[PDB]
């Protein structure tokens, strides 16, 4: 969760339909949004981990 958390802030990390996981790339990546990330991070890290 550390360092998930950490990943997050500049790996997209947005999960592919739960199954293919969390996106390895960067934020960046594909059309993957701020949206699609902050989803992961009040996911794993919590309800109220809505980091910047
Ligand atoms: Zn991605």
């Amino acid at each position: 969760p550390e360092e998930l958390r950490s990943l997050l802030t500049t790996q997209c990390g947005v999960i592919s339909e739960h199954t293919k996981k969390m996106c390895t790339r960067s934020l960046r990546c594909p059309q993957h949004t701020d949206e699609q990330r902050r989803t992961v991070r009040v996911y794993f890290l919590g309800p109220s981990a809505v980091l910047p």
